[PDB]
């Protein structure tokens, strides 16, 4: 099971212009038995997860971009190596998402 888990696709940058992914994913959190919290990324069309990282207690930080006029859309900033990911909510209704956000936030800080 995960800790939290939500419908989100992940974004790429085609040198300088800023390109969504199309393809379909799932982001979630899972605790492992050495009390570890992974921050993984699995395509929903094959299964395969292509994203694991290891993220400790305030390593990263989860927060909406203003930049993007979308307004479904989070960055997770990594304290160490300067690292950014930017993900979108791909839940029909927007009341949610921003719970989604907020419960990410509380496990990587928590
Ligand atoms: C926010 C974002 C903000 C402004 C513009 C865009 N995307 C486009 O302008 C655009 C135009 C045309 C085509 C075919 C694709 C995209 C995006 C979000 C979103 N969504 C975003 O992806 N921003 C982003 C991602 C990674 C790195 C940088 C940025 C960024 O906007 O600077």
């Amino acid at each position: 099971k995960y800790l939290v888990e939500f419908r989100a696709g992940k974004m790429s940058l085609k040198g300088t212009t800023v390109t969504p992914d199309k393809r379909k994913g799932l982001v979630y959190i899972q605790q492992t038995d050495d009390s570890l919290i992974h921050f993984c990324w699995k395509d929903r069309t094959s299964g395969n997860v292509e994203d694991d990282l290891i993220i400790f207690p305030d390593d990263c930080e989860f927060k909406r971009v203003p930049q993007c006029p979308s307004g479904r859309v989070y960055v997770l900033k990594f304290k160490a190596g300067s690292k950014r990911l930017f993900f979108w909510m791909q839940e029909p209704k927007t009341d949610q998402d921003e719970e989604h956000c907020r419960k990410v936030n509380e496990y990587l800080n928590n």
